[PDB]
């Protein structure tokens, strides 16, 4: 079960190329490392966007799992990807470019709409042309969720105070990237997750905004004041059109205000949620994850 892994020197993709190399499978990794080397990837060298290169890549090195982490603005170029594996025919699992929420769900404003339409767009492409599938919605990474910035857990959360948005009591869930890589990597064979959404719902790591600046004032040993960003103020952000700071305002919105994680029921027979497939396989608590940035 080879894995070919787009994006890996990404801000997703490093976790999910660790996470694969750890689990002691064969990684092959896209270059347009040295770590990621040191532990047994493979480097391969091309761009998703140029199908005949890809079609010659997944042939030669018979690649059987294709993850792609590529970014916001990259997202159509999987079209050729999703080509290319169709040609080649010999795909057993392609989970494209997702890693957040469920984009067939959420209806975030512009524009955050826009990646979500171009979300949609591979998604319909990947199943009319027959690729087996797994879309990984795990929801918001461990961080403090500053309204405009994409990799935010590579910031420290605030020591002056805090801002909080709307009431503040409207609940997400926040995953480690350790276990947004592990847990991603034993979907991509596992039989109950063939052409599914596999939602991340740890319900110990189900917490509200409020609850997450109580954690960091524990950790800090010293209370913030705590002030208000509206509803307004948010959608002003998003309004302005500056890509992607105004994507992610967007998606705060979403998530904070209009409670988009956590409005909708996974019971279907479509839906599957990764906490009931992997019993008895602890998620990393919040508390735990903002202990490392207690190590500066
Ligand atoms: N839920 C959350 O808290 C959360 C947070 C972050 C992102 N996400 C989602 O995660 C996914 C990954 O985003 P990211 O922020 O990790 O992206 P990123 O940090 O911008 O990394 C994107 C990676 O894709 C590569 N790439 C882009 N275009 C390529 C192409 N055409 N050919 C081959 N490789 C290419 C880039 O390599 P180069 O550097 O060489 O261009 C880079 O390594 C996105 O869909 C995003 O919406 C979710
Ligand atoms: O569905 C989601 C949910 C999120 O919380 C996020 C998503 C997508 O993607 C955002 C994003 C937006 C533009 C980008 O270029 C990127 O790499 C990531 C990220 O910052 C946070």
């Amino acid at each position: 079960g080879r894995v070919l892994i787009a994006g890996a020197t990404g801000f997703i993709g490093q976790f999910v190329a660790t996470a694969s190399l750890d689990a002691h499978r064969p990684t092959y990794i896209l270059a347009r490392f040295k770590a990621l080397e040191d532990k047994g990837a493979i480097i391969v060298y091309g761009l998703i966007n140029e199908q005949e290169a890809m079609e010659k890549i997944l042939k030669e090195h018979e690649i059987d799992i294709v993850v792609s982490t590529v970014g916001g603005e990259s997202i159509l170029d999987q079209i050729a990807l999703v080509k290319a594996m169709k040609a080649v025919g010999t795909i057993k699992r392609f989970l494209p470019s997702e890693f957040g929420h469920d984009v067939n769900r959420a209806d975030p404003v512009e524009p955050g709409l826009n990646m979500y339409r171009e979300k949609r767009r591979v998604r319909q492409l990947v199943e009319e042309s027959g690729i087996p599938f797994t879309y990984i919605c795990c929801n918001s990474i461990a961080s403090w969720p500053y309204y405009n910035n994409i990799h935010p857990s590579e910031v420290l959360p605030p020591t002056d105070f805090f801002q909080i948005y709307g009431d503040g009591n409207v609940k997400a869930y926040f995953v480690a990237g350790t276990d947004i890589g592990k847990f991603t990597m034993k979907t991509v064979d596992d039989v109950r997750t063939l052409n599914k959404s596999v939602h991340f719902r740890p319900s110990c790591n189900c917490l509200n905004i409020n609850e997450l600046a109580s954690v960091w004032e524990k950790k800090i040993g010293r209370t913030l004041p705590r002030v208000t960003v509206t509803e307004d103020d948010l959608l002003a952000a998003a309004g302005e059109n500056i890509i992607p700071q105004s994507v992610v305002a967007a998606f705060t919105h979403d998530i904070f205000i209009k409670g988009c994680q956590v409005n909708f029921s996974i019971d279907g027979p479509e839906d599957v949620e990764v906490t009931t497939l992997y019993p008895e396989d602890s998620f990393r608590t919040v508390e735990e994850c903002f202990g490392e940035y207690i190590v500066k």
